[PDB]
This record gives C-alpha cells, sequence and structure tokens, in this order.
C-alpha cells in the first residue's frame, strides 16, 4: 500500500516501543526496589520514559544539577547507561493542597536500583 | 527477583525490539518499493538493521563515503533520518562461485523507498 517505508517502520516501531515500555511498567510498578549505594529502599509508582540522567533538577535555592554530576560528587560514582529511564516513587501526603503539590517526587536510576 | 532493575530493563527491551524487527521485515521482505528520486523499483529480501545512513560503502577504487554525502553529491538530497536501517535488495546470480560472491548487494533507504 503506497506510503513511504520509514513512515511505516515509524508506526511499526511505535506500537512495539509502546507495548514495551507497558510491559516495564506492568512489572515495576507497585515492587520494592533497593538502592544499593545507600542501603534505601523504595516503592515504584511510575516509570518516567521522557527523562534521563541527562536532565537536571532543582535543588534548594534554584541551582540546577544533572543526575550524572550529582551521583559522581555526592556518592563519588559514575553513571555507565546515559539513556535509562528514571524510577518514581511518590510519598504519601504529596498533592493535599486541592490542586497544587506539597512533596516533590522521588526519582531513583535503574541502573543503580536492585529488586527483591 | 533480587537482580539490577536496569539489567531486567534491558533483557525486557531485547524481547520487544526483536520482535519489531521481526515484524518489519515479516511485512518489506517480499515487496516491491519505488525509489522515488529516480523512478527505479527494487524487491526488498532483506532489512539489515545493524547499517545506519551514516556506515560508509566502498566504491571502484577503494574510495569509501558515507551514504549521506552519497546521495548529497549524487542526488542533491539530504538524508533527515540519519537513524534508519538499510534496505537490501539481492541480485539473480550473486554468490554462484561456490563459496565466494559475485554481484555485490543494492542498499536503499526506508526514507527515499515508498512502497506499492
Amino acid at each position: 500500500s503506497n506510503d513511504c517505508v520509514l513512515d511505516v517502520m515509524h508506526a511499526i516501531y511505535q506500537q512495539n516501543k509502546e507495548h514495551f515500555q507497558d510491559e516495564c511498567t506492568k512489572l515495576l510498578v507497585g515492587n520494592i526496589v533497593i538502592t544499593r549505594y545507600n542501603n534505601r529502599t523504595y516503592r515504584i509508582d511510575d516509570v518516567d520514559w521522557n527523562k534521563t540522567p541527562k536532565d537536571s533538577f532543582t535543588m534548594s535555592d534554584g541551582k540546577e544539577i544533572t543526575f550524572l554530576e550529582y551521583y559522581s560528587k555526592n556518592y563519588g560514582i559514575t553513571v555507565k547507561e546515559e539513556d535509562q529511564p528514571l524510577l518514581i516513587h511518590r510519598p504519601s501526603e504529596r498533592q493535599d493542597n486541592h490542586g497544587m503539590l506539597l512533596k516533590g517526587e522521588i526519582l531513583l536510576l535503574p541502573e543503580l536500583s536492585f529488586m527483591t
């Protein structure tokens, strides 16, 4: 059926990629992980596929820093896979304020998380 | 089950990616495409997922050139998607020489190929 091949390989791609992501979340969301570099423990609520260790976050005074730097400075850890998604853990009284959010959101790297 | 999360997301990834590729070939291999930039027509025998327009090929005297340059110089075409696979078309009397190959192999970009 007349149509650019790449464009077809793009549609097909999406349909598959999406099934892949929906399969990791359906397997991770709900379970408990251990950040081994600090013996802590969190329960995954979501996976953020649109973020990556190259992205940055904003500390208290506004200063921004990429997850890559944050981990080598605070933990002396060199993140290998700079293309992994971020694991999301949400606290217990996060939204509350009818609309606006309170507590932020905890972001872990799959590379440093281990299952149980 | 105790195991690094990323490593799990890697296995799961493969199993999916592979299904994706096996789905494009199972849909392209056998069909006829039209390189619109020259009204030619070929029958896809394979898709080479391990190659990309950034790879190069060797002309008659050995001189190497990337598909990206080859297309802007010979056709004045600027390839957008530098991450697409290469479509493979094999001729009719290619191997012959009990072992060694004769005629090479024709490589088309999905971005420039259209189906029928």
